[PDB]
């Protein structure tokens, strides 16, 4: 359980990608995570580019054999899924804090060109101060390249938090998918539940979004001045959706909460 200084003290997550622990250099008492795998070309080349507050800060890495290391800021507050209690949500100052530090987030990653493709409340982590960090880049790709966007194919990410475009296109945007998939983390924030397996016309939580029955759960738990910019987000038509601009833009997004 050593990799050069460092010692691999406990685990933090496991499966999704290989595993993460936790790491405490046993000279200089300092500890990170580190994910540890047995496309990560890919995956590291990208994690070298990130620099902002709310992105997870690469370190370095090591290959030993067939092991893989990936050294990372450690998050020690964990994630933002922990603090959704499941069918309340939580605190509505809580929850705009922590979307516009998601927003941030994406704004910087977007503005490199990467999108990050799998937002979600377990890729979003806490430091000790609470502050959030986009973490997970394994589905991370360029969609900006010498200032010219590329469109999307790969169908990827999770299900409740995928765009609808996603399952319909052949190509499409990256952008909006980000967005779309930061208004599923706003609505599990507000409500403590996910709105619909899937925004397939087959689905019938979606049907029922789409001709507007916000009373029925989860829309019916959330008041109406985020709910007015939900509206904004989870709109099906990407070309018609919501730009980050215009989100910072929104009334609930400036409302001062306590
Ligand atoms: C997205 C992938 C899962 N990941 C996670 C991390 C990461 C995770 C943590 C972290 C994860 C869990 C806890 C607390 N737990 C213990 C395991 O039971 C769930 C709650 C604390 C920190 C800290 N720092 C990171 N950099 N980095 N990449």
């Amino acid at each position: 359980p050593f990799v050069e200084d460092w010692d691999l003290v406990q685990t933090l997550g496991e499966g999704a990608y290989g595993e993460v622990q936790l790491a405490v250099n046993r000279v200089t008492e300092e500890a990170v995570a580190v994910k540890i795998v047995d496309n990560i070309k890919k995956e590291i080349c990208i994690l070298k580019m990130l620099n902002h507050e709310n992105v997870i800060k690469f370190y370095g890495h090591r290959r030993e054999g067939n092991i893989q290391y990936l050294f990372m800021e450690l998050a020690s507050g964990g994630s933002l899924f922990d603090r959704i209690e499941p069918d309340i949500g939580m605190p509505e100052p809580d929850a705009q804090r922590f979307f516009h530090q998601l927003m941030a987030g994406v704004v910087y990653l977007h503005g490199i060109g990467i999108t990050h493709r799998d937002i979600k409340p377990h890729n979003l982590l806490l430091d000790e101060r609470d502050n959030l960090k986009i973490a997970d880049y394994s589905l991370a790709t360029v969609f900006r390249y010498n200032n010219r966007e590329r469109l999307l194919n790969k169908m990827c990410g999770t299900l409740p938090y995928v765009a609808p475009e996603l399952l319909k296109r052949r190509e499409f945007h990256a952008e909006p998918v980000d967005v779309w998939s930061c208004g599923i983390v706003l609505t599990a924030m507000l409500a403590g539940e996910l709105p619909w397996d899937q925004p397939s016309d087959s689905c019938q939580e979606y049907s029922d979004w789409k001709e507007k029955k916000t009373y029925l759960n989860p829309w019916k738990k959330i008041d109406s001045a985020p709910l007015a910019l939900l509206h904004k987000i989870l709109v099906e038509n990407p070309s018609a959706r919501i730009t980050i601009p215009d989100i910072k833009k929104d009334r609930w997004y400036n409302k001062p909460l306590k």
